[PDB]
């Protein structure tokens, strides 16, 4: 019994529900009519993305081959972007992901920690008036400035890359406006890349470029592409994850004396946020080479997976009956995927968790008794499938 995904988001939570009571293989439909398989278990999942016959080449999807996906479906900029680490499996994503993968280690996003930390006041410093967006005032600029310092981005640029990636995120892009989207945002990558060429600096998009003399090699358009990549990938899953603690804290009043008081680290609770509600509800796209059994179903070859980390976050299997609970307090047997699993393991996840470890406090500082202004009910989803993305975050700051 197939479960459709609600293209507006509406009720997130039975979704993830019910996805886990369809697993480990659910048959799913994406906004727009296209068939797929998702996996909704934590060891499945982890089994899948380490399993050499789940691919990322779209060549090997049926439907791609039979031309039935057209190219103004929405979600077309997120299930088959330009060439990249993200599209590309074996020695070929090696090439394409080291030089950013190791420029990501811990160690070298600690050089970060002031320019996030400055940016972070600065933006705390603005906060007007009793009740704030906390999201557009705060939790959305951080991440874009931390993710466009890091390519070499002009920040001039911002704005307009905001509004883009609402359309590349929305199941309700018309058709013209899908196209044109992902045409600009070409533009933009392009341009940027263009400008560091011409003078190469320490940010990344300089470094690949360098690299594609001195080793890697990258086409000029695998460059452009990991741009884009990079600025989707690193905005708006951050925000999300700054956004969903907030939530979550204000949701669980136990837990949020817990950390405000001491008695926990802030790391547990980004943990436990990606874990409980991470930003990412699913990853497009897998296709299997061959037949591959998963519980008592077959994933045909030629058939497609998306990876459910929202619904698989609160598998029972992997944490216990208290799996479907916020407690930044858990023991678990089970450290979360929501980074991912195998190769293709977030290269960001260490300048994600800096991000937050340092808004999080800093913000809980400056604000002590800061609350949602809305009962949480009243918050809502974007109509963004792939993303658990809100419209805006009410909150007083006391
Ligand atoms: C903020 C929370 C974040 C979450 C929850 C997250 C989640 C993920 C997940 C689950 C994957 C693997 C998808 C799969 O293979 O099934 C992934 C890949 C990736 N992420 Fe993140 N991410 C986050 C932040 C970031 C940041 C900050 C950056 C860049 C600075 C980034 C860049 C990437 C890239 C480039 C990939 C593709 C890696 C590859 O396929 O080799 N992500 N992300």
């Amino acid at each position: 019994t197939r479960i459709a995904l609600d293209p507006f988001v509406s009720d997130l939570e039975a979704e993830s529900a019910a996805l886990r009571a369809a697993g480990p293989l659910a048959a799913v439909e994406l906004p727009g009519g296209v068939p797929v398989w998702a996996v909704t278990h934590h060891a499945e999942a982890k089994k899948l993305l380490t399993d050499p016959r789940l691919v990322k080449d779209i060549n090997v999807w049926g439907a791609w081959q039979r031309g039935e996906i057209a190219p103004d479906w929405p979600l077309i900029g997120l299930a088959n972007p330009g060439r990249s680490m993200l599209t590309v499996d074996g020695a070929d994503h090696r090439r394409m992901r080291t030089l950013v993968a190791q420029a990501l280690t811990p160690r070298r996003v600690e050089q970060m920690r002031e320019r996030i930390t400055k940016l972070t006041e600065e933006l705390l410093d603005r906060l007007t008036g009793e009740v704030v967006d906390l999201k557009a005032d705060f939790a959305y600029p951080l991440p874009m400035y931390v993710v466009a310092d890091l390519m070499g981005i002009d920040e001039a640029r911002l704005p307009r890359l905001g509004e883009l990636f609402e359309k590349f995120f929305s199941t309700q892009t018309p058709p013209a406006e899908v196209i044109a989207t992902l045409t600009e945002l070409a533009g933009i990558m392009a341009e940027t890349v263009a400008a560091k060429r011409a003078a190469p600096g320490d940010d990344l998009t300089s470094a690949l470029i360098l690299a594609s003399e001195d080793g890697d090699h990258l086409t000029d358009a695998e460059i452009v592409s990991t741009l884009q990549l990079m600025v989707a990938a690193g905005h708006e899953t951050t925000i999300s994850l700054i956004v969903n603690a907030v939530v979550n804290l204000s949701t669980h009043p136990e837990q949020r004396a817990l950390v405000l008081s001491g008695e926990a680290d802030w790391s547990s609770v980004v943990e436990e946020t990606l874990r409980y509600s991470t930003p990412t509800s699913h990853v497009l796209i897998r296709f299997a080479t061959e037949d591959v059994p998963v519980g008592d179903k077959v994933l045909p070859a030629g058939d497609a997976l998306i990876v459910s980390y929202g619904a698989l976050g609160r598998d029972e299997a992997a944490h216990g009956p208290t799996a479907g609970e916020f407690d930044i307090t858990r023991s678990t047997e089970n450290r979360h995927i929501s980074f991912g699993h195998g190769p293709h393991v977030c290269p960001g996840a260490a300048l994600s968790r800096l991000e937050a470890g340092v808004a999080l406090p800093a913000l809980y500082a400056r604000f002590p008794k800061l609350d949602l202004a809305v009962p949480a009910a009243e918050l809502r989803n974007k109509p963004v499938v792939t993303q658990n993305d809100l419209f805006e975050l009410p909150v007083r700051l006391g």
